[PDB]
């Protein structure tokens, strides 16, 4: 409850207190770690300052981050470096496609869908650390958040699959490119939470049912435990991790 | 000689003597197949033409196909259809990166030469295959070519490493996809060979004597030795194989 | 049907007609090549040689080989030596497991039952190789059948799915030690297949059904597509893969 | 530093204070811990009892436990039950191979060298897990040392490899196991160390150097990382994550 005593972390894709990232926040807030704050658009503003509200202490800054913006993610990260100094890593979690891609079969998949999706979903954690890494002037981590569906086929998943498996690659050619000035990159592959996104995977209550009755801990996961694992890469106990994709899902990515 | 008589194939991606492309449709003719040739654009009609003239007992179909353009992609596998009524397979043999993004560091890659290594790498095939299914009425194979780069992290790759990546989960979602219609999606991951794109990775002739050295078949691979597994996913005798990535790489991914 | 004219290869595992091994022996026969085979003891003797008669041409060499036994596996591929001077490549499809080992939970596995497993069904690879080596003085290749058990967690499978994984990474290291003599040493990862040992795994008609439900090509696999996926990796077409792992199993392993 | 208050755990495997094992006891000390440890035969009694004692004081309690001997095994735990009564978890650290059989080529590997290998580095984790599971009560977390050895060639580690093969499948199938009972199983992957049983592997600061080079975090490992990953996957953080191998290794299992 001091792991993260005297660090400062931007915590991307706050959407509501569901999502995934604020659980994230919520963990770190509670090892002892300040946050900044940053939102898609203008629309998701107010819940994401209600939010970082609620959390004692001092006032977080909240910024908006539009990642498909070169322009907004630039100002953005100046902003932060003026405001405080050093930061000591990113959690990006955030992805996007379109409901029509990830309902049809992936052959029908659309070209601009599958960009869209690669854009938001993959391509974004590079153009992000590409501006974190000016800021971790000590060095630090970079998490993002993938899914089983990257690595093996899950039903409803297609496109945004295909997505993850670009942002699971990414992770590690970012991690040997950066790890030469202490930085980490990791992943997070949670098992399925119900989050406002998890409207576009279809009938939602078979999957969890399913990790319910077959993964090994027989139980569901939750924001907090991956708010947990992320305490750990984020901190200094985690300095020999690199590179690396830990699965935060019950067990059930062992199953054949 | 005969396991692919009365067999037709689309290759695509054949762009000189030395494309691997060219490596397969040899080995697909020895083994008694028919082969129709798609090229990128105007500047390599002539050359692929010629090439494609060398095959004895057959006469040439060559077409234009530039696979970021789907009303030609959609008009050349209809003239495909018109012309010989039934294919068996199609050769997946196309990729593109922006030589500025594979020489940088993979933090600085361009979203621009992100979204565009993905459009004509990964996204592709996907493409390709929506097409090629229309005219695969007998089922069959659709095979593509990846590299360890997409798997794991090799010196100056970057950009291609997460497009490949991406490639190899669409042969998942596609094979699973794809298979109750009888068709099979296989890749084959290829050994260094000195090839036109090759020019684009730096410092080949180091990376080529690293797997002469430490390879367990101490030798590089051959466009023939990819062609010839080529022959094997095309023909009956794979009959039982999809979604599958064969390393034809003299063992060189086996090594820690 | 003369991709192994003029070649001999010892089959190694044949118990009767739904034996993996005699799907194996079968196509390499109608690939032209000769065939030896090896039974486990007296009790299956009259079982191999009876299938063996079946196979048009000079009668095939028939001998015990205990693969427990160093002294009759080294006597049996000297008997081969002298009798047919070279061979040039061997299918090892051997296994076997306590069948309390299989049905109690992995950890209640007995010592003398998990290291019984090692030896036949993991060790006996090597010590079958150290043996081949000395007559496959032309190089070729050596084959052995895995299952996905021995990658993932299926239910049943315990001791024999960490016996698998000792044979997979046996795979690899004998690939990397016996490739610079000119031998290749690959796997088959065959899908579900009721044989005689398949009498060992549990409710084994409800994982057929799971097969043909929810695998890719929607059907189980046969001891033929695994005679001709070997019939591929014993000919010249595989001469640049070794150390590889081929699913032949309807795509079923690509699911998550 | 409070994150195991309250919490014991069984730490098997130091034989000096290089041992990875002891790095693991003082981070968990460093957590809060209360320590258990035994000690593989009498050679090393001393040392372990000693050690112990600059952490636990001379109260702390120390045990034989020859994990080749059942009845000693099983000895062990009884003592540990009617001692304490609850455990939290288990520190397995062990593993030995024949010099002989890491030095000459894997495919010389000796038929008892292998079995007894794969007897102590791997089944000796199943027969752990199968008496600690009866003093974990409240659930708790198994924990093994693995190397990259065993999902790929590594040099000169040949019959350990194929062992530590074995111990990750086993990771999986106990894991799958324990979970319903609220116990969780992971290994870390840790990189080269310099450690009593790193004599065993040839030319070792030459490996040493190839991380320094090579390795994304551009500097081998400690026993302090390793120690701290364990804290992490001993703590309630970890709480979602079973069946999991993480590796502590500066990133150096992502490369190709
Ligand atoms: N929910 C699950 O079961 C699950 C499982 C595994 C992984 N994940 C991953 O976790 C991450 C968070 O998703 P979630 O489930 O918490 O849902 P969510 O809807 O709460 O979070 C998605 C976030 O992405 C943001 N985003 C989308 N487009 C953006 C853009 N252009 N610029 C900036 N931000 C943008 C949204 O504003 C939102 O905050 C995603 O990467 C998701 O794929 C989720
Ligand atoms: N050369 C190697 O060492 C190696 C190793 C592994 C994999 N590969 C892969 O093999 C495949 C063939 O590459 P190669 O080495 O034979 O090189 P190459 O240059 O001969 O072939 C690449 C082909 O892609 C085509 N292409 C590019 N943009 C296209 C577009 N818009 N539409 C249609 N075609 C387009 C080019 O015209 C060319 O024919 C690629 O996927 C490559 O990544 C190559
Ligand atoms: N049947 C399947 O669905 C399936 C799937 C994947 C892999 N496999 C593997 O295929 C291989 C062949 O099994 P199968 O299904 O054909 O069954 P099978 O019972 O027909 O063959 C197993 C063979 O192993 C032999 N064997 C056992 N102990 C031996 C010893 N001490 N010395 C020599 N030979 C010995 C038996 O005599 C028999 O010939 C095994 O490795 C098995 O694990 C089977
Ligand atoms: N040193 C490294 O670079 C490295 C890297 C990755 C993994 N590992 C693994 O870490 C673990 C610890 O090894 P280490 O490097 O600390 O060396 P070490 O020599 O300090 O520890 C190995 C321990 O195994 C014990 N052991 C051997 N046979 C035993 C038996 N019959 N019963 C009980 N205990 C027995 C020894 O007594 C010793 O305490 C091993 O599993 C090793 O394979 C080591
Ligand atoms: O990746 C996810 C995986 C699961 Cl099981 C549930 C939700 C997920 O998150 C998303 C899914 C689809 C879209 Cl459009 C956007 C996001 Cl954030
Ligand atoms: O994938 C490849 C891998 C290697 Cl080792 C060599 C060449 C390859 O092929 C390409 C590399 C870069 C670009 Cl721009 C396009 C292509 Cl076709
Ligand atoms: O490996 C196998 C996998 C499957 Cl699905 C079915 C049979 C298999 O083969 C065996 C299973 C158990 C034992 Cl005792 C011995 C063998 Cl040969
Ligand atoms: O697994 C290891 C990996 C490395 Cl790089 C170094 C030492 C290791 O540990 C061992 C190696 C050989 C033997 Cl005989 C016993 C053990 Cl404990």
């Amino acid at each position: 409850m001091e792991l993260l005593q005297g660090k400062t972390f931007v915590v991307m894709g706050v959407a509501n207190q569901r999502s995934i990232a604020w659980g994230i926040a919520r963990s770190l807030h509670n090892a002892g770690a300040k946050l900044i704050f940053t939102y898609a658009g203008e629309r998701l503003e107010r819940n994401v300052r209600e939010l970082a509200d609620t959390l004692e202490g001092q006032e977080s800054l909240v910024l908006p981050c539009d990642v498909t913006n070169d322009e907004e993610l630039t100002a953005c990260f100046e902003t932060i470096k003026q405001e405080v100094g050093t930061i000591h890593g990113v959690a990006h979690c955030i992805a996007f496609a379109n409901r029509d891609d990830l309902k049809g079969e992936f052959v029908d998949t659309s070209r601009d869908g599958f960009l869209l999706a690669q854009n938001i979903s993959a391509f974004s954690l590079t153009a992000v650390a590409r501006e974190a890494k000016k800021v971790m002037t000590e060095g630090g981590n970079i998490l993002t958040l993938t899914y089983l569906g990257g690595e093996r086929v899950v039903k409803n998943y297609n496109v945004m699959g295909v997505a993850k498996a670009s942002l699971e690659a990414s992770v590690k050619y970012l991690a040997n490119d950066l790890g030469q000035h202490g930085i980490r990159v990791n992943a997070i592959s949670a098992g399925p939470i119900r989050t406002l996104s998890a409207k576009g995977v279809g009938d939602f209550n078979s999957i969890l049912r399913e990790i319910e009755e077959r993964a090994p801990l027989r139980r569901t996961t939750t924001q907090e435990e991956v708010g947990d694992t992320a305490v750990f890469l984020f901190s200094d106990l985690a300095r020999g991790v690199t590179g690396e994709n830990i699965h935060v899902d019950s067990g059930y990515h062992i199953l054949g």
